[PDB]
């Protein structure tokens, strides 16, 4: 026995049920099956990552005209066969375009039917296809560029947003627009070699979610994409932005019917390693919650003339963006700018209630016993698109039992004092103002509304 008498936390673990594997050229691949899910449809993502970015300025758009190269023509296939596997390769919901290209990275989807190991089988050749056998001649690009539609999209979805052309500026982005369309006559000998530098397989990632075989789909894999040749020199591009500035904006937009204001927080981004960062994140998250939960209650209970408020958060580009949106009429902006600044001036002031602290635990318990009733009801598309998001936006992906433990010691050790101070910090640093006005609406003097706002916040 020692004599004394007055004398960690355990490491994050990835989720094991996302199987992972590399093959000897540095393809990886990416499995999760799902049983309980039996009869959804099969999700195959193929992320290369090479996008704008990879362009010099002879091979503007060339990386988002390769995918459509892959629609009008494929090695492996008839033009039969080809539309076969597209007329049966769309989800029923939320459905994606058969490619997606952006800044660093392109992204092919597909969506097969339960219960067609041909379509899994047709799939895998036209990834393939793609991936190595690109089907690049005068041919298929002079058909590719006359085409009535455009069914390659970009991330962002719309690149033309005044929003967007904004927040590009004084990023490494500018003058690589992912949309753009590409010079003609296009030097067809030049873009085959922008694809065999770009498509290599050491910057790809295969991922399948669904009811699948996992051991015959890993050595399917395999046989299909183990003979890509070539390796990256650097590490690819990764797209990034400048902070945003501080100062208030005016935005004319032609599609908004109505203003937008949006108080906005920028900040770095820094991936969570260990479980105390991953509670600073959910302390942080939560503070956000709260105050938009808080909000939103207010509203109900209090109408303000012509107001819709949006809440969100996205991590991209390595930044943290939380917004609030008002939504309003510009003849209601002032006094709904008001109601919301003097909402957040108590909160920074003097946070929640213990009695709305009660409440929103209670809430946040009962999401928290719900976990595996939720995981059982999410579509194979929705597992997908979470695991993307983990994966390119660097949010971390753990086992779902050991998010159950560590959420549940995080609820139940959380205080209205660490709420409250959480709600505090985040509400000292200042806000953006960020006004999306109509095409044809007089302009608003943002620099009054930022005094006012101030007159508030004070
Ligand atoms: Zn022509
Ligand atoms: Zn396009
Ligand atoms: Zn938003
Ligand atoms: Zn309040
Ligand atoms: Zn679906
Ligand atoms: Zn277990």
């Amino acid at each position: 026995l020692m004599v004394g008498g007055l004398l960690q936390a355990e490491a994050l673990q990835p989720d094991p049920a996302w199987q992972q594997g590399k093959l000897d050229n540095g393809f990886s691949w990416q499995l999760l099956a799902t049983p309980q899910r039996p009869s959804d449809r099969i999700e195959l993502r193929l992320i290369v990552n090479t996008g704008s970015l990879s362009e010099n300025t002879q091979e503007v758009g060339f990386a988002h005209l390769l995918p459509r190269l892959a629609l009008m023509s494929s090695a492996s296939f008839t033009p039969a066969q080809l539309q076969s596997l597209w007329q049966q390769g769309i989800d029923n919901e939320r459905p994606l375009p058969p490619a997606i290209t952006s800044y660093d990275f392109t992204l092919y989807s597909l969506s097969l039917p339960n219960n067609r190991p041909d379509l899994l089988k047709d799939a895998l050749a036209w990834l393939s296809d793609t991936a190595g056998n690109l089907a690049v001649s005068e041919q298929t690009v002079n058909a590719a560029l006359n085409t009535a539609t455009d069914p390659i999209a970009t991330f962002p979805q719309n690149i033309q947003e005044p929003w967007w052309r904004y927040r590009l500026k004084g990023s490494s982005l500018i003058g690589h627009d992912p949309g753009q369309p590409v010079t003609q006559p296009v030097d067809v000998e030049k873009l085959k070699q922008f694809y065999q530098q770009w498509y290599t397989p050491d910057a790809m990632t295969l991922y399948v979610v669904g009811n699948v075989d996992s051991r015959s789909i890993a050595a399917q894999i395999s046989k299909a994409f183990s003979e890509l040749k070539g390796k990256r020199t650097a590490p690819a591009a990764v797209a990034t932005l400048a902070p945003l500035p501080p100062e208030p904006v005016s935005l004319m937009n032609e599609q908004a019917a109505q203003d937008t204001l949006s108080l906005m927080w920028d900040t770095p981004w820094h991936p969570i390693q260990d479980s105390m960062a991953l509670s600073r994140y959910w302390r942080s998250d939560l503070a956000r919650e709260a105050l938009f939960w808080h909000i939103k209650q207010v509203l109900e209970k209090n109408n303000q003339k012509n107001l819709k408020l949006g809440f969100d958060c996205r991590v991209q580009y390595q930044r943290a963006q939380c917004a609030i949106h008002l939504n309003t009429p510009v003849e209601n902006l002032t006094a709904n700018m008001t109601f919301v600044a003097r909402e957040l001036a108590a909160l920074r002031a003097n946070g929640l209630s213990q009695a709305e602290f009660d409440a929103l635990m209670t809430q946040k318990n009962d999401q928290l016993s719900k976990l595996f009733a939720t995981y059982a009801r999410t579509d194979t598309d929705i597992l997908m698109s979470q695991r993307l998001r983990s994966q390119q936006s660097g949010v971390v992906d753990i086992a779902p039992e050991q998010y159950q433990k560590l959420r549940q010691a995080f609820l139940s050790g959380l205080t209205l004092a660490e709420l409250n101070r959480e709600l505090k910090q985040q509400l000292s640093q200042d806000t953006t103002l960020v006004l999306m006005q109509p095409k044809g609406e007089p302009e608003v003097n943002v620099k009054a509304l930022q005094e006012i706002y101030n007159g508030i916040m004070a």
